[PDB]
């Protein structure tokens, strides 16, 4: 169990849906990092408050992008709409397991107990189970871990698992066959399994 493999960055970002384009054409222009730090921190094409912050973004969607496909970049940046949340979804569960771990914890059995909707505390019970497992999962401020939780809800919400944010209405949500054929590529197909949760 190591904190930062298990969490990513999920307790400071979600899908991060605008500013990963930008770190998607940046990656693939292939600069020199003299180059593509004044890009983040001098020019600030991410519209942070703070030349750290700039980089925090950076980093995180870095981590979650690059290592993937070369490749796969071009096709996130060549995707439709919602294959680009898709395959942003997939790249969040890859980096922040957590998100994968809620959705089988949590997702699956409301929709294969029937129930309609997760409820308010719903993260935090999940959480909780988290940290009876791995005791250094709690050595976090509560407000951080409800921090984490809006940003795994929002990423639900932005991808379709969920209505919206408040009521948490469970939808159904299918791959497209182009994200199935990453996670194949990858070779990460139990995740097929997790985001088809919901059906």
């Amino acid at each position: 169990m190591n904190i930062k493999e298990y969490l990513g960055d999920l307790i400071g970002s979600s899908l991060l849906i605008t500013e990963s384009r930008i770190i998607a054409e940046s990656l693939l222009k292939k600069l020199p990092e003299d180059e593509w730090k004044s890009l983040i921190v001098e020019q600030n094409v991410l519209q942070k408050k703070s030349g750290q912050t700039a980089i925090r973004y950076a980093r995180t969607i870095r981590w979650r992008i690059e290592g993937l496909g070369d490749e796969f970049m071009t096709d996130l940046l060549a995707a439709s709409e919602r294959a680009y949340i898709q395959m942003l979804m997939m790249s969040l569960l890859i980096h922040s397991p957590v998100v994968a771990d809620f959705m089988r914890h949590t997702l699956a059995e409301a929709r294969r107990t029937y129930k309609p909707a997760l409820t308010a505390d719903a993260w935090s019970e999940f959480y909780d189970t988290r940290v009876r497992a791995y005791a250094e999962l709690g050595g976090f401020s509560d407000s951080t871990i409800k921090k984490m939780g809006n940003n795994a809800i929002k990423a639900l919400v932005d991808s379709g698992y969920l209505s919206d944010s408040r009521t948490k209405k469970i939808q159904p949500v299918y791959l497209m066959p182009e994200v199935k054929d990453w996670l194949v590529r990858l070779g990460r197909e139990d995740l097929i399994e997790v985001m088809e949760c919901t059906i």
